[PDB]
């Protein structure tokens, strides 16, 4: 089973510069639990936006999308199509922009945690994919955060 996780804010902006433009620490926690154990795909520039520290991602097994073919990355797995990384049968897509995009065509289950800020979408952001009709969903409460912004989860399904 093949799914994405990502958090966005209303927009559908999801990085900007490398970076996520907010905080939302039970994000933090919700991420850690969907994906703990599994296999977990990002792409090259989704890597590089992780602190030394934490990378790789403790616990599961961290694969890394690139065309570089000498591109190494320590500790995680470097392939070069989706197909090469998609290999677990429960892998989480963890981003970015351009990984969610390559990879929604073959996911059965999306995680979505949607900010409420008013972001703006600026020229070359990353953005969140778009989900048709064919995309079922669940959505929780708004909840709020010790950040002091409201967030609610949703939880889509493809049968
Ligand atoms: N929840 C969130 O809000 C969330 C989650 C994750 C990341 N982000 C943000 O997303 C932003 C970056 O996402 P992005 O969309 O700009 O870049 P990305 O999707 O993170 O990864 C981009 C890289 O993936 C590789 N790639 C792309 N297509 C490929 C293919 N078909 N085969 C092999 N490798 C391929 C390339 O690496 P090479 O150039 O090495 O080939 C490309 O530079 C950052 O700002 C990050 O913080 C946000
Ligand atoms: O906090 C998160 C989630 C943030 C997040 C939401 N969607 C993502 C998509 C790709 C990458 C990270 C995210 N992950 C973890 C962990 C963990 O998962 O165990 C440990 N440290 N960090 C971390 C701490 C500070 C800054 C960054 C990462
Ligand atoms: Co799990
Ligand atoms: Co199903």
């Amino acid at each position: 089973m093949v799914g994405l996780i990502w958090a966005q804010a209303t927009s559908g902006v999801i990085g900007r510069g490398g970076d996520i433009p907010w905080r939302l620490p039970e994000d933090q926690a919700h991420f850690r639990e969907i994906t703990m154990g599994h296999t977990i795909v990002m792409g090259r520039r989704t890597w590089d936006s992780l602190p030394a520290k934490v990378r790789p991602l403790p616990g599961r097994r961290n694969v890394v999308l690139s065309r570089q073919a000498d591109f190494m990355a320590s500790g995680a797995e470097v392939v070069g199509s989706l197909e090469e990384a998609l290999t677990s049968p429960e892998t989480w897509v963890i981003g970015g922009g351009q990984v969610y995009a390559l990879a929604l065509p073959y996911a059965t289950r999306c995680e979505v945690t949607e900010v409420d800020i008013g972001l703006p979408r600026e020229a070359g952001d990353a953005l969140a994919p778009v989900l048709d009709e064919t995309w079922r969903g669940e959505t929780g409460e708004w909840r709020f955060s010790r950040s002091g912004l409201r967030y609610r989860l949703y939880s889509y399904h493809r049968s």
